[PDB]
DNA sequence: CGGCTGTACTG
DNA sequence: GCCG
């Protein structure tokens, strides 16, 4: 990690991209950011810079100001809406184009989005957990929210297998936010699960807001009992047995390794979702057999990596 | 120039 | 932003 003194001055660039909407640039931001983290000595030439793969030209002339002038002149002209466009964006529900909207309107702290705003259902929610949403959880805790959907929906099905996903499975100390994704091996047990689990973990109070429910797919807020405990994220997804793997690999990540390997199969004329791994339409096209993680790496032609070395 | 992953909610 |  020889990169800080430049990666610093990257990354305020790159938030205020991002929190404005420029999606694309703030990626490329990004991906130079990860690669400077990631080079064994510290970056020294010009040329050095460019034989990085994801540094270019304009990073590169970046990177050569930061060394030599130790500042970067463009961190000078980002908008001073920019501090308040993250505050407002941090609200689970309100993304960027709420966020300006609210600054448009003169709005400037979550005092004023709370007496002034109007909010969505989704965003009052947001709003009233803006801390705790911010916060991340020990891995144990993740572990006590697993098993408390686990027990809740083994109740329904023993056989129903429940697994934590996301940051926890690839083994990390603190997550996020908890997903637990449900099925069952014979196929079929895991129908009629969903909507019967949800409103017993509801009844428990463990659930304490809803934010979205789909078909197959909740997002809402938990919290586990008694003192000291802060409301977490937590998403339930069940799928049917055949979409296990697939699923696992979605649901664990990281986001930057579910776009690779999604870019990957796009090349090699296969489409990737959380679903199944397809044959291009680039009819339909033709869903192939995936009862195994390993499965999807050996048809993508790579070798299994584990949850621990999905970190990307 | 233009793709940069592919999914599924809300209202 | 990067890169084919
Ligand atoms: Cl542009
Ligand atoms: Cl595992
Ligand atoms: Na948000």
């Amino acid at each position: 990690n020889h990169n800080l003194h430049i990666t610093e001055k990257l990354e305020v660039l790159a938030k205020a991209y991002s929190v404005q909407g420029d999606k694309w640039r703030a990626l490329g931001y990004a991906k130079a950011i990860n690669a400077l983290k990631s080079f064994h000595k510290p970056v020294t030439s010009y040329q050095e810079a460019c034989s990085i793969p994801g540094i270019g030209k304009r990073m590169a002339e970046k990177i050569i100001e930061i060394l030599e002038s130790g500042h970067l002149r463009k961190l000078d002209h980002i908008s001073e809406s920019v501090p308040v466009l993250e505050l407002f964006s941090n609200i689970w529900g309100a993304g960027t184009k709420t966020a300006q909207m609210w600054y448009q309107q003169g709005f400037r702290s979550l005092e004023d989005i709370r007496s002034q705003a109007s909010l969505t259902t989704q965003q009052a929610i947001g709003l009233k957990h803006y801390s705790d949403f911010l916060e991340r959880m020990p891995r144990e805790e993740a572990t006590e929210i697993e098993q408390t959907v686990q027990k809740a929906a083994q109740a329904f099905n023993s056989g129903l297998l429940c697994v934590a996903c996301g940051s926890y499975r690839r083994g990390k100390a603190t997550c996020g936010d908890v997903d637990v994704l449900i099925t069952h091996p014979d196929g079929r047990s895991h129908r009629g699960i969903f909507s019967r689990l949800l409103d017993s973990l509801r009844q428990e109070g463990f659930l304490t807001d809803d934010l979205v429910k789909g078909e197959t797919k909740y997002l809402g807020v938990c919290r586990l009992p008694g003192p000291g405990r802060r409301h977490r994220r937590l998403d339930i997804i069940v799928v049917p047995y055949s979409e296990f793997a697939c699923a696992l690999l979605y649901f664990t990540g990281s986001a930057h390794f579910n776009r690779s390997m999604r870019a990957l199969a796009k090349t090699k004329g296969m489409s990737l979702s959380e679903h199944a791994l397809s044959t291009a339409v680039v009819g339909p096209g033709r869903v192939l057999p995936t009862p195994t993680e390993k499965d999807v790496f050996r048809l993508l032609g790579l070798p299994y990596r584990e949850p621990a070395e999905r970190d990307w």
